[PDB]
């Protein structure tokens, strides 16, 4: 029972009100930054033994951008924490109003996989800023980065303040039925479910960032090589493992076969002709997703014009295209997660929006096109967690812009404040002195009703 | 089967794209308050006769405060809705990014008995405004204002825009199993448990704002004249019959009989000598909670100090006082929503502050002191929905303050902008010119490692 220790130990910590003071927040981070850097060998490591991920792409997607994030919130966490004046209108006069930032108290932050450091961390640095404490359970797919992420943490925290499990299925369903002040998971649309059905049972809030599949537009007005470059950078890294990687291209029939050399030629460019040579490729995490890959590569095994290798050995398996892919492909019934591209062609723009609304929403949408009025068109009438105009994947690396799904593919957002906003409770409250009284408002109502009415309607 | 019927053709509407435009939301918003307008004579019948409600209470809490939201959505909707530029830093130039604010598409709001005409149209008002159809559940318990409400809106919009579902319980169970697109509810905490497990079957999100018992602290520095009025004035009005109504008192023991005399003075120049005479004053919804309240005084018979009338025939309970109350009272141990008032006495801010972190947080506190420190401890100790220090209730009538709970009182929040917030997914998504181009940060990435640390690291 010692997760459930664990978790009621957390939450004495926290009614300790330790956590609530903001010096001892900027201190948490400052200290986690010095463990990432002591760390940071030990990390790139464990992500290159798990997922192949070379130092290049781990460190722009997991410690860089983590370390950055670091920084920012402890440098503006005065700005994020400090109660708000907020504006009273004259009718409320001399009341004062005010909005308080304070934590949920003990929450609970699952990671996936597939940027199992950085989906652990970034949503930590919220908590930890918003004044929580936390209990980490992060993927055993990636055992390595996990024990990394374990000895980081209870060397650097008390595991009443900050507390790392290490398990499966059956340590999460364990945590997610403890009555968390807040559950923050990124993972698959089936765990998310029950992630979400056992917090339901015990009233708990949530953020869920889950899955879908992705579609990228190129339209006939795309510059198609610059597509092909921008579409290979947010597919082909981390070997397609990505929430918001191109699944799949809905592309106009007559720039298909442009699209296909273009992106043939960008993979090229990119790998080399023997892309398992290349150090800036990574593989595929486990023997249960490298054998659900290959299984869809042989469902689409006529329809290869690119690629299409693979390695049992080393988890490979090389940048794929995909050609005459329908509705029914096997590729297309379920989220990719991996380094093949199925290419579907479309006569008109409105075939496309159908296809994609036909669907549930997926957490990012994509559109290649030189058409002001088809960007219009698509950022209007297709609802997603979020995307890009002319790019791919990068729309997660402006902080500013909060970053989440919609409908099947999550709920909630973080990323920069966003982060801190998803573990706060902001707490209106107001002040109005008793030394100015008055018995305008108050009974006996003979007499104001003309009053009241004519101030609501003037 | 007409609810699922009515729910599909809800989902065909909002498939039209034609609640996007903001010209069409602004209308809506339009013959929403005209129709308010021409129905209003009804409707303070209604609220008077289901709810004993006088004309100016439910001016100033149903249909004033509501014509008054109207009218701010629709003049600031162009600034609610526009897209926004955010800004991108220099590292990702020439990115731009937006956050496009778009609906999620067919909601559910479901309506409890005590404000039973505000609490269906402020939630409208944010789902219209958002560009969302919507389904009405309002509650039976007040059947005149329900009706009142099904004509008003079936004679001014399209059912497959918004509609009006009469019913009870299992009409809302029919509801909540439908793969909404967003679900709004104000209640209980019994049905909002109820509410949410359905919800999170289909991965709905929701809003829930429900219940608890709302602590006044009256330290021994308090106005105790001024704060028996605003006690007073947050506790009877609608009968107590509200979710952030002064559910019962901690008194310091220094002033306990300071607080029973003013609270007993001001009612009696509230309400005069015979308060069930009083047009000022209202009843209880049902006899099934007037019986519940009428049992909890026969409780607490011994500990009344002030009130215990009643008549059954009207529904009347007088307002009440009860000293001498214990943590075993009945009175205690649920949700009062009645104008009974317990009174305990602590010795010490630290008994306060632990009473009432002993039970679920609540979804309002108050606070009277005229001791900054104290006020200071209160709101950064004791977490809640939200509330005021030397008032209560008004915290609510600011729409610039959101109002919501946490914990067991609920999760989300509206008002204001936030009404609109609610039902509104924010998508962010950047734009990358393609006549732009560069290799830096594409592969092939030999000798760029020492370049993207340098940066996460400067």
């Amino acid at each position: 029972n010692i997760i459930e220790q664990k978790f009621y130990d957390s939450k004495a910590f926290f009614n300790t009100q330790q956590t609530k003071d903001i010096s001892f927040r900027k201190e948490q981070l400052k200290k986690l930054s010095k463990a990432i850097k002591s760390y940071e060998s030990d990390i790139l490591e464990a992500l290159y033994t798990d997922l192949g991920k070379n130092k290049v792409e781990a460190y722009a997607t997991e410690i860089g951008i983590t370390l950055k994030s670091i920084k920012i919130a402890r440098k503006e966490l005065k700005n994020w924490t400090k109660t708000k004046n907020v504006d009273t209108p004259l009718y409320l006069f001399p009341t004062k109003s005010y909005i308080k930032k304070e934590p949920y108290g003990t929450v609970l932050i699952i990671a996936p996989f597939n940027y199992p450091f950085q989906l652990v961390f970034e949503p930590l640095i919220g908590a930890i800023a918003a004044g929580n404490t936390a209990i980490i359970k992060p993927s055993e797919l990636t055992p390595n980065v996990a024990r990394v992420i374990k000895r980081l943490i209870n060397e650097t925290f008390d595991a009443n303040y900050i507390e790392v499990i290490e398990g499966g299925i059956e340590e999460t369903q364990t945590l997610i039925h403890l009555p968390f002040d807040y559950v923050f998971f990124t993972g698959s649309e089936n765990v998310g479910k029950i992630v979400y059905q056992a917090a339901s049972e015990n009233l708990v809030p949530v953020t869920l960032e889950m899955g879908g599949k992705s579609p990228v537009i190129v339209d006939e007005t795309a510059n198609i090589k610059v597509a092909s470059e921008r579409i290979c950078f947010g597919k082909f890294t981390n070997a397609g493992q990505t929430s918001v990687a191109p699944d799949y291209i809905l592309v106009h029939e007559s720039v298909k076969d442009d699209l296909i050399t273009a992106l043939s030629k960008t993979l090229r460019e990119f790998y080399g002709q023997n892309i398992q040579q290349s150090p800036d490729y990574g593989r595929i995490v486990n023997l249960k997703h490298y054998h659900r890959l290959t299984s869809l590569l042989n469902s689409a095994q006529m329809n290869i014009v690119f690629g299409g290798h693979s390695d049992e050995d080393e988890r490979y398996i090389e940048p794929t295209l995909l050609d005459h892919v329908t509705s029914d492909s096997a590729i297309m019934q379920e989220e990719i997660f991996g380094p093949i591209l199925p290419i579907l062609t479309y006569q008109s723009l409105d075939e496309a929006i159908a296809f994609i609304h036909q669907r549930p929403k997926p957490l990012s949408l994509y559109l290649f096109s030189e058409d002001e009025n088809a960007t219009q068109r698509v950022i209007n009438e297709l609802s997603f967690g979020g995307g890009a105009i002319n790019d791919t994947l990068m729309h997660l690396a402006n902080p500013k812009l909060p970053f989440g799904g919609v409908g099947a593919s999550g709920m909630g957002r973080y990323h920069g404040k966003y982060s801190f906003d998803t573990f706060t409770h902001e707490k209106s409250y107001i002040f109005k002195s008793t030394r100015l009284e008055s018995g305008v408002h108050l009974p006996p109502y003979k007499g104001k009703f003309k009053y009241i009415k004519a101030f609501f309607k003037n």
